[PDB]
């Protein structure tokens, strides 16, 4: 039961990617949140300002997106960590069909009962 | 206080990689560790077996660059890290490579344990 | 006479994929079914969700011709069989331009409740 | 309990190859056993004389690792079962240099007069 | 003499083709035709239904150099030879293509049919 | 009945080319053949002079040869012709097993009761 | 080199490398040959072989095989210590028409008997398990023999270390699994599981997810389920808790778990009743463990 | 002291740059400023009549890392940093480009300026 | 006149870099002097200890061109130059390499030390 | 004096390529002429059939380089040259490209023709 | 300077291949002039009808902006009536897109007087 | 009449390159011969000069195709034809290698010698 | 007359290179004299110890044969005591296997007479 939690919340979260909302986005962030992905360029990057530019302007295209073989690690009751495989069908510039995988770690942490990412990790294709 | 405990057993664990000592590799990881890396080709990788290969199988200086902390409780941290790497190939010359490191800690009865670590670039 | 059976839901299969029809394409697999093809990146895909984004998106289409070479079928049982080909396909990229692509297929069917269906299969180099 | 019988006989089929035991690799794959693998080129192989050359060359050794990764069974029936799975192989290239190496495989399982043999398999990206 | 049968008749071929002439072509070729080409990637087909997509489906100049001809009797030739193509793509430069092509003939009722043909080069 | 005379004496032509037995391979070949091959880098070239190199230098390495999908048309007491695909297993330079495919045509006629190839044709790579 | 002249093989007996038996030409006597292929895994592998032809050179009891000389030929090494044709213990046990606590104690006493010879010579075994326990003859009253291997070492007296984590996680300690160091001790709490096993014919701990598994066996967390364990003498079930002690420093030493006779007096004293049932489930797990380990 | 004195005038840089201020680049630089970059072309530029090209001719957000400031007493100081971007290509798609950035400042008349310019390695 | 100080300082750098002398180079420069170059893979290493490694490991040309000084006070400078570095690769056939440095210098208790320096190329 | 003939014929030739003038081309080839050229892709090809289609198909720039001029007898002669063009491409930027030409020339009822060309390069 | 001479002339060059000037450009070079660049593609062109063509297509045309920067010019002083200049030129320049880019070329020209007049009688670049 | 004898001096002209002997090569070559070939990177080399560095520094076989014959008068021929050459690599591998070769001779004093020669556009 | 001597002490120049003879070629180079070429990455490089690691590395040990052929030499006379060559300079040599190859190289060489003799004050050489 208690990993169904972490689930939804990551759910919530690649839903929220997904449908470029970052407002919901920042609520299930914590404000100092740290983040190693492909677009920081190997750089340890700090905040939320620096995904905000990815909301706005790469965010009407058809876009499914896939989790394969999550596996969660639960440190006690207010801290977890989920890692699984992002796949992900869209179209380009072209309109053909194309697909794209990427390994992601989320970092949970229950602050004033509210799950909320300290840090996560992306690699593979962006 | 409670950040260099856990950069200490990292210490602890780096070098424990580069003598190729997979017994106090072994103890300073839990048995169900989750594994992101080059090595594993994008796919999760679970335990210590695929990584008993390279204690086994496999003049080097190890850089450790902005490391942060993440306090989740007094019983579960995570660190992040750059990891440079001088080294020397088959062909003498020194080379570097650079590998963005994260590890999860979780103490347990009383030891902290890696329970999932992510590596990404050098394979 | 059961080989030609199989031959039989199989050319509906290919047919049904041909048209984009993913209602007949539903009734053919099974609900858990299986797959390995290129357009999961080396994962392994359950379900229907991941072949629907290309059932919706591409094949909704151009003169295609299809071709199947060298069909082997292996009968285990009454239950069960198994089939492998060579599919080649013929089509027009952009301002075509005659293109053509192979791919090497497997499928494994299984009679459950007097019907045929796809319980896994399995494609390459598409 | 029957799908464990498949993963005993899939381990043992991992062991006859990794050993080069080409005698054991025999009994446990029909004589007519179809192959679709990267060492075919695209085409479809019958027999066991083509990994024949593969079990008298290269496998009769340096340290080498498999590791299988989200394995699947289908049961067809008492007689017939499917798996599929993603091989990851560590070995050493000359003068290692530790490599890695990913596949995907699928076998399809068949029982004739009290005893699992091959019928057919597939392999992916080896 | 009856080299420039087998020669008539693929000339008559080359055109049939060039025109878009599938009912001519289906007429020089026998059901049970066989053929390798680029176009399929190194298999072998059977039959004409390979060849209708590009009837259907798709300024040119085709040059014929160094013909040979194998008679086998009075019912069996084969004929070798280069084919070189001035066209035009999109771009509207004029290109050139290279494809050394094989042709089996067959005579049978009194006429000569394709049993078999072997293309290599351009696709 | 006709057909397994040209796969007799297909298998003993390539049986002289792998053992590279050159004399026997001249008894096979009319002395007018003529050939298009990789190794002629698209032109045409006539007699048994052009493939004696071949036989002499590139021919103790084990390699294992295939032939996938033979396909004969007999035109006649006296004329046939063979279309098939050879797949060859060899090991380079490192000692790794390595596979090349080959598409080739071989036309067969009889003279003195002796068939002989007249003209023949091989793809791919040599 | 040497091994090519004096020696002639014959059929395998087990695959790893590979066993198979053979003959001494010059002093006719039959042995078994272990053939270890030149590629092993470079220096990691290269260590425990000298270790274990150590051991083995050093490791003489009667109910342990014994060594006679490694030798190293060009592209390959040999290892021959001494031969056997018996079968698996808990293969033949299941083969056995009469089981008793009797029988039981007969083995965990030949047992105890290799453990302690060498645990007095500064060596553990580490890796003890069924698969390790072999039968020298199919002969009646063959001896139960230790297998060495192989995940074994060298402890200074009584010294206690981190040796590495090694062993099958059913077989492993909690002073182990705990990742602190340890010693001969590790050696008895197997036993322990064995014991347990030789009885009910089913173990002590297990779980599927294996982060479970390990945690019972840092707990000590196992019970006797009536109506199985109703029919077993007390003092087997004393021995069983001695030794499956999770405290390694209050753990009963190999020594004293010889003069405790539950075997030797029980032997003497216990019950023979013929458990047709353990037998059965045993011979089930046996096979489970063969195609799932 | 001087640090946030440091900082005040790197912003105003980055301003004069982000608004295509030349003037205001033109006080803050000294009339004989040097500078590495690769729009040189590995080649040393002195003066600001090659940034002038960019002044006249130029959706973006821009994140400096990890600052280092090095003060060399009461009229000298440099400034290092990670500049990374992210902007929108000619395809409209997201892209980010890093560089690493050295500026030297030097204080006459109670003003700091660009004495030396060192980037690397993304235009 | 003061230039050639910082020539020289420079010139005892290189040629402290060329012998392997660990030894002189730790003196010249200050013990937090931070560096770009590509050996940091864009990072910024702070200290020796990175540039160590680098001293543990024949016959190389060096040639300096357009080196230009800025001259900041009476303790602090910054020279940048180019440095073009002739060398033979295993094979043997000579090779040559373009390197854009930049050298910032202060003196403290009565000597010029590296405090941060910045190199482009190889 | 009979070289300026060579190379009468020869811009004559040329001109009548720039100008797409199959007409006067025929005129200036022999029926049975040779040709070696990159758009034959390494075959020999003989007669105008082949030259025919490079009519039908702005600016360009001609140069000839370092003409050199064999002559054989009164009645044959050849010449060959470096021919440099400089074009746009769709795109409009300036382009050059480099040929190297050979034409063997023979003078048949009182008039130079090309009885066998070589071209390499573009 | 003599050399404040020769720099005088070489940037009324570049300021008439800047503006495509091909009247300036034809005054202040040497009808025999001979030339090496990579628009020659290793060949060595003579006259100035190679380089009309690049003044009347390319040149000409252009309406962007262009800046042109003399890297450390080196003259060389051979007799009243010669000199010699070697300087690194880089262009900033606008692509086909909006993206400004640079290109660099080294170049060597060789200036003799005659009728009271420097010209070039031959230069040599390098570059793209 | 004469094509066979043009015949005659090519061959004996393959001879000499094949045995390396640069003498007789200089006696059936004009002082001031012409050269176009891969070798001398499109380049209008003069004389013997340059192939004189391959006839002091050098298991093949040579096949010449489609050869062309054109008879000019009773003092000058040219004949073209394809050259194929089969060799072994480094490698010791099989290679082949195709070449396109024009020769022209003129008659003088009664012996045909070489006045031009192209080769493209392997070496 | 004059354009011989140019050839002779461009000849001269070339074969002092291929020999590897420091001693002539400095002999016949201005001490002062700037050079651009493809191992200067192209830096105007001035004097001549850069050229010295090639003379005393890579042209000193060559022991196997390299012939020189100077294509199309172009002369522009300026004055008694200036002059200018260009050329294509083309080397057939033999690699580090026993395999034949062939390098372009076009070359301006700038002569200036000091002293009674020819001296380069100045060169630029492109390709490899």
């Amino acid at each position: 039961v208690r990993k169904q939690e972490i689930i939804k919340v990551t759910e919530q979260l690649i839903e929220a990617i997904s449908n470029g909302d970052f407002e919901s986005y920042t609520k299930m962030c914590d404000p100092g949140m740290t983040a190693f992905e492909p677009e920081a360029l190997g750089n340890l990057v700090e905040g939320l300002d620096f995904h905000r530019f990815y909301f706005e302007n790469l965010w009407s295209k058809p876009v499914h997106t896939t989790i394969l073989n999550p596996h969660i690690h639960l440190m006690g009751d207010e801290s977890a960590c989920i890692a699984y495989i992002r796949i992900t069908q869209y179209l380009d510039a072209g309109g053909i069909p194309r697909t794209a995988q990427s390994e992601e770690t989320r970092v949970w942490h229950r602050r004033d009962g509210k799950w909320q990412i300290v840090h996560f990790h992306r690699s593979g294709a962006p």
